[PDB]
């Protein structure tokens, strides 16, 4: 359901702390990290320890869905709203209402859309696309971006009047190579999440920890998951020294 | 429905004797001012003391509508005026009747809609997109920018015309930098609309305020009622001093 | 539907003189002058004083229409001629056979529409965007322009042959800085104006008068229109002397 | 459909017999003179007096034309060939096939299409914008400028393969003020035009005409049609004297 | 049912040992490689040499499936899911169901189907298209792409969290050219395949072998397959020298 | 297909020497000259004596290709590379595989393609614009160029390691002015070019000659090819003595 959240560097603690300050508030939360930090992990976990905790957890991928769609993809439409609304469907708003909804690749939204969620969050009000009804919405606004919402809000991509509302709570999700002494302990949950999936098994010497440890991680956490599981096949069962890593990940 | 204009500087006393002027009056009103400095406040405190108090408030984001989208927007369409027009739609002005228009961000509006605004102004009526009824249309203009249109108009990317029927009676919010006396009681003002919404309480010592004082405020109002948001969090129901303040807003 | 011009300077008696030569001929004609000068004014009354004045006046403003849909806007097209094209649609040319096509800002034109334009004047035959029928057109052609077109020829900006089918009457519109003398009876004009609209009432004494006279008027009679509607919310009903006067305006 | 060419000048007479010389042959005529000295009457005549004599005439203007849509407008486009090519459409060439293409301002022909064309010219095939079918072209040419292309050669941005190709047989257009002694027989041309099309009626007298003589015409001929023109709106079926002519082409 | 891979190269033996490490695990295979290179060869062989060897395999072609139907063809839907659903099917995924799911061209997919893949990667779960009723998957996933997904997801057309749970365990195989060594053996495999399904018969001489070997092979071991079927045509149970090579593979 | 080379004087004998002694060699061949010394005729005449004799011939002119464009001209691009890539294309270098590839004004390359040009020859790989896919080339290089490489290389503006890897087997083409003996020659081999092509005929006497003999000739042998074709325009199948000359080319 959710994950905690592994590490014993200052800044990871500093995450734990401030998500337990703000998870049983119903504010804003926006995080800040590079993709596959763990900021999905923060989000569900901030909502299994909030007042959302036994309603729905409802995940947009605003860059994933296309613009033309993403209105009724929000909320909803009516039949013949658009051209193949055969349908009438309720939106993400109305079926996240009374949980959280987890606005993930906020710097992805279309402008059009901004403007309109940003009445949504002040009035707390919405229609369905093609309707005049208005709605009531309870919904916990969750965020996440891997992109500069300043510098965006400045070449005029992003609406600052969304930024603020946003973004009174902000956590920011250290990359891995600024915190890799958490390598390890991470090591450790990948590793023993792979073993009671029954996905396979291994584990690494110190050597090849600290080798793991000089590199970059441009895919951060998500990117040390994946190696976890190709070693699994490499080397089955087996004990992952500076030999056993692939060539790009020894640092000697 | 609306906001009062909190403080005591120069300034916003001479906005408010400005806003009893124009009120009742059905002129053009230009409401100039960095973003958040309570240009919307402004507008629908206008409204509300206008004789489209009754009527409907019609905000339209000129900037966050898509530019071949914005003619429909504001004019309507008829069914096949363009492809996806599967409907016959009424416009932002058809809905604004009686009431009031706001056209925020009115220096993002295209050249094209920047003419066709004016000759809707002039002329007062209107065609929906892919039609030739003429309609009649009654509203109340408010214009709202944080652009310098004179500079624009200069540039060749605003329209002369229309600045002068839209400037008929110009209003400049100071940012908040250049008051910095109120920031005491816009606080007041905005703890206490937390507090009504059940959102949780603060309250400022004088040590913390004059630390706020010589902040620079790059998104003014809207900004330090964020800081009052992420307060209401950090110290719940606590007494904020300069320790409180985040680093960026202490200035000793 | 027209406006008559105030004033009793040479120049403007000289513009009417030569309005009158002209209006009834089919003759081309340019008018030249700084922006809210009086051109359209100009246009619009040359065209009810005209051989078209019963028929249409079909303004086109070359700036304000962007590059890529200009020779649509002008000549029309067929279904299927561009993107977007699910119609088939007349021009401004083809709903302005008959009467008047008033081209507005003609400086603006690029290039590519002034050759375009030229043919149609001087074949007097034109094709929808995508077709290849040839069709009539009985247009009187007034232009107005506030750009210098002789300098923009030898920029290569503008078209020297397409300027002298164009340029066959000049008129030239003095700014209102070279006509102080006409502000007094173009204020009698403008109040007059605002009274019958019920948009409210003042006069100006004979101090604020030629205060007024010594103003550089960059935004000339559109701008001191723009002064008399914002005095007549300052000061409604009142007399407007020195004092009454915004800053900007009073010169003594 | 064509023009004579009016005068007794020993130059204009020399272009009459150099019209002859070259008319019936399909040898590529390059025709130099300032705007307005009849480059384009000379054309079409020469087109009505050859072998193109009954098949079309089909000019470009290389400068009017913007660099980017100048290959496709030449040479025509397969759909798809670029953004907005939703169309397949035919060149000015492929128009222009079994009668005359006429190069107007050559001169302001981009290096790249200098290089197209010749190839064109050389190999007498073409293929059309994103097509590999080779076609046949057969066009006379003529072409025509204002520039001097022998320094542009020097200058680096005409092509000195291209001119010589073009310049087979060069036919130079005397300036207005060159020929003062055509001014009385082109203006008896003008007026019988401009009496024939219903436009109006004038007469010179001979001081007019001799004052007229000592005008530099920056315009040359379309200069003095032009001035014809308004002098039929300014005097109607009135003799024009010295008086009667502007004060700017008042020479005594 | 299913080839072996031929060949001699280092690549080749490397690819079959690693087949061979991650055949009969149920991780995630990512086959690159251009066009014809091997990929679905590897992937039918991975499939009959794993857990799902018993079990269906089912292509899907991500660029082929328009964007609009590759949802409903992955997940199925329900009847009135959508225009035309007078049918309620099974989808790719549901066909898949303890066999293998082969993705090809896996960069083609819509980045709205990449995260609607990754949920069902993740919560192993779906729900067929207009329809509520959760579903189990139980899939082996193998992927195949020509294309560079690095650049694409910096591109921001292809999603980085779908690319690390994809690319647990990568192959590559290497273009023709490459391996020219392995060409002779390929021609033997693909010739002993044309004489069993009597499709006739052809074989190499050496000058013609070390000719082909110069080839740089666009469409690699497919455009090889195609050349051994043309020349089975062109000289029926022929010696293929260098003569009897089309002269665009004779290389000398 | 080609043309011969016409002449006894000593160099042009030299060149013909030349030609054969490297036509059937792969060697990068380059040739100066003067506009119009018979470059591409040696060019053309080479690739047709050479190995890629049965292969394709593919010019680029390097001065007349925008540079910006340049590197997609000559090594193709994939779709997306640069905005208005909705297309992949095949570059000149793709093209010219297995045949010539012709570099015109080869001083006319910018900086950063001579580099990447040289990799392309010395590696004998390339990458098309936005692709990392590399592809083979075998193309034999030809080039050209009226400048002073050496002098460029001084300058800093040609690359001096390109100058060595282009400059193999050097071809010096004498301009027509040292070459005065070859005119009656060349002059025959003109008028015979063009009475073939139905152009027309003239033929020159001895007078007329010589006086062609003592001229500059600028545009050299392309400038005497010129002439060839006013002449028979001028004197249809006349003899061309000195009095039939344009007096620019009498020297008596
Ligand atoms: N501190 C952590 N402790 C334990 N597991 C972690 C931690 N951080 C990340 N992970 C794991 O590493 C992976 C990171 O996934 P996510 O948190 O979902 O990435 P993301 O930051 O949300 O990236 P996006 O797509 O840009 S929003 C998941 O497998 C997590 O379970
Ligand atoms: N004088 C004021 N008194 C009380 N509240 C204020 C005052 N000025 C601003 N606010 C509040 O501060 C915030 C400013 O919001 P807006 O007035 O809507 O900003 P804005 O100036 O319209 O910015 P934009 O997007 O560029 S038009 C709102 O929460 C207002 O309620
Ligand atoms: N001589 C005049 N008499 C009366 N009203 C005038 C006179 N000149 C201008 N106006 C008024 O002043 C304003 C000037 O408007 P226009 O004539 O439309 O300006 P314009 O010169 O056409 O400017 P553009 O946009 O560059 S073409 C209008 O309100 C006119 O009614
Ligand atoms: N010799 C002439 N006899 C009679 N009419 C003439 C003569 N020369 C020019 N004209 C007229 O004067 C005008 C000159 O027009 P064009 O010949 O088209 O000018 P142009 O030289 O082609 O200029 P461009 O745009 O630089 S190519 C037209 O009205 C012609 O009909
Ligand atoms: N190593 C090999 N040994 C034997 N046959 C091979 C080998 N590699 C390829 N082939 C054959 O060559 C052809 C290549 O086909 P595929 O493997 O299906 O190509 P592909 O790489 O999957 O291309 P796509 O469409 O981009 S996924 C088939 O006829 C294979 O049987
Ligand atoms: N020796 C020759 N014999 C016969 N014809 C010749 C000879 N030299 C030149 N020509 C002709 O004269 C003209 C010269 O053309 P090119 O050889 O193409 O000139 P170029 O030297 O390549 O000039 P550029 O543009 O600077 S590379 C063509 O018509 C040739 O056919």
């Amino acid at each position: 359901l959710f994950r905690s959240l592994v590490g014993t560097s200052r800044a990871i603690q500093q995450v734990r702390q401030m998500m337990q300050q703000v998870a049983d508030t119903d504010a804003s939360v926006l995080i800040l990290g590079e993709s596959g930090t763990g900021k999905e992990v923060v989000a569900r976990n901030l909502h299994y320890h909030s007042k959302r905790r036994e309603g729905p957890f409802v995940p947009v991928n605003c860059g994933a869905i296309p613009a033309e769609l993403l209105e009724s993809e929000l909320f909803g439409h009516e039949k013949g709203a658009f051209t193949g609304a055969i349908t009438s469907r309720a939106g993400r708003f109305e079926l996240a209402n009374g949980g959280t909804l987890f606005l993930d690749e906020i710097g992805d939204m279309p402008l059009p859309m901004q403007v309109k969620l940003l009445r949504v969050l002040q009035e707390r009000t919405f229609e369905r696309v093609g309707s005049n009804k208005t709605q009531n919405v309870d919904v916990r606004i969750i965020a996440a971006t891997h992109k500069n919402l300043e510098k965006m809000i400045e070449d005029g991509t992003f609406r600052e009047d969304l930024y603020y509302r946003l973004n009174v709570f902000p956590i920011e999700m250290a990359p891995l190579r600024e915190r890799v002494e958490d390598i390890a302990l991470l090591l450790n949950e990948l590793i023993s999440r792979m073993e009671h999936e029954k996905r396979g098994s291994i584990r690494f010497n110190s050597a090849a920890i600290m080798s793991l440890c000089r590199h970059d991680w441009p895919g951060n956490v998500r990117e040390l998951a994946n190696l976890v599981e190709r070693l699994a096949i490499m080397h089955p069962y087996g004990v992952i020294g500076v030999g056993e890593l692939p060539k790009k990940f020894r640092h000697v």
